[PDB]
């Protein structure tokens, strides 16, 4: 009903349609990513430096540490929107790693189609400190993406590409994909 095929269209990423959203997954460094939306997998105090938060904070400097922890005490978030710092994107999306996959995919589609945003970067949600299996990772982010297109929510968004630290996390979502295909 929505997938198409996978394929490889460079070296290292793979590929697949769902509706009209191209669905891509590469390993790497997800900090070197140009994207208008870069996903960082977090704490619940939104303050965390150990590995895909680490190297998030690190790169995006000082001031998104301090907008982080300046909208944590304001209120309860399940997520929170800064600016891209010296990242090369518009705007960071700070989930937490523990919570509901599916859930939080869903509200980073949502955020990016009200600012009419085409392209999101994401790592594998999860997989970090909250010690997610990569398996049920893997089924939640797609399945989100499936139930955004089905509702006939996407319009601005066009690409939503994975970039995985582990290249042994990498194989569990293109064997997801390969499930999927039509
Ligand atoms: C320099 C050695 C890399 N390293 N070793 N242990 N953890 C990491 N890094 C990350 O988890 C990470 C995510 C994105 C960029 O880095
Ligand atoms: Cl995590
Ligand atoms: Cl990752």
């Amino acid at each position: 009903m929505f997938y198409g095929t996978v394929s490889s269209p460079d070296s290292g990423v793979y590929e697949m349609k769902i509706g009209s959203i191209i669905f891509q997954v590469a390993s790497g460094d997800i900090t070197k990513e140009e994207a208008d939306v870069i996903v960082n997998s977090t704490s619940n105090s939104f303050n965390l430096k150990a590995g895909v938060s680490k190297a998030i904070l690190e790169c995006a400097g000082q001031n998104v540490e301090r907008e982080c922890s300046q909208q944590a005490q304001q209120r309860k978030n399940d997520y929170i929107i800064t600016g891209g710092g010296f990242l090369r994107c518009k705007n960071i999306i700070h989930v937490i790693g523990g919570n509901d996959v599916k859930s939080s995919v869903s509200s980073v589609l949502q955020e990016c189609e009200k600012k009419n945003y085409s392209s999101i970067c994401l790592p594998a949600i999860g997989t970090g400190n909250a010690k997610q299996h990569p398996d049920k990772v893997a089924e939640a982010i797609i399945d989100a993406i499936e139930d955004f297109v089905q509702k006939g929510s996407a319009q601005s968004v066009k690409k939503v590409k994975v970039v995985i630290f582990l290249p042994q996390v990498l194989d569990v979502f293109y064997a997801n994909m390969k499930k999927r295909e039509g």
